[PDB]
């Protein structure tokens, strides 16, 4: 099965597709995504597939995504990557903006996701959503 540098290439693709049950039925039932420096007022860990269903679910219908190549750094372990990459967000209904850069570490097993963190600049969408 998908190495994880191959996981994270195939999850940016599933979410530019829209595709949020797809992206979040990569993970282990167990999965844990994170969002180290999300704002004050957000919840910077969900534990478990359902739970970051919930949050994905709803989002597909009012934005939509694009990701640059990923460059990734070279790990020893083919079940963990860290890589860089730019996303671009568009708010459906308003043509509204949001760009970001990541860096992201993602630790797989046998296929699937036990742990996706990713960080970036909080700043980005405080400008964009206030
Ligand atoms: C929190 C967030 C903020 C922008 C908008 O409100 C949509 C939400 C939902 C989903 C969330 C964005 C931030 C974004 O940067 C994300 C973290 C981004 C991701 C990058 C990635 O590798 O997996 C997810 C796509 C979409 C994202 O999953």
């Amino acid at each position: 099965s998908m190495n994880a540098k191959e996981i994270l290439v195939h999850s940016l693709r599933l979410l530019e597709n829209g595709d949020a049950r797809g992206w979040c039925d990569l993970f282990h039932p167990e999965g844990v995504l994170e969002y180290p420096y999300a704002p004050p007022g957000w919840k910077t860990r969900f534990e478990g597939r359902e739970t970051i269903w919930a949050h994905m679910r709803l989002h597909p219908e009012h934005v939509t995504w694009r990701f640059t190549d990923v460059q990734f750094y070279e790990t020893a372990d083919p079940d963990l990557a860290i890589g860089e990459y730019h996303g671009d967000g568009v708010v459906t209904v308003s043509g509204g903006k949001y760009a970001a850069d990541y860096i992201t570490v993602l630790r797989t097993r046998d296929g699937q996701i036990l742990l996706l963190r990713v960080f970036w600049n909080p700043l980005r969408i405080l400008e964009a959503a206030g």
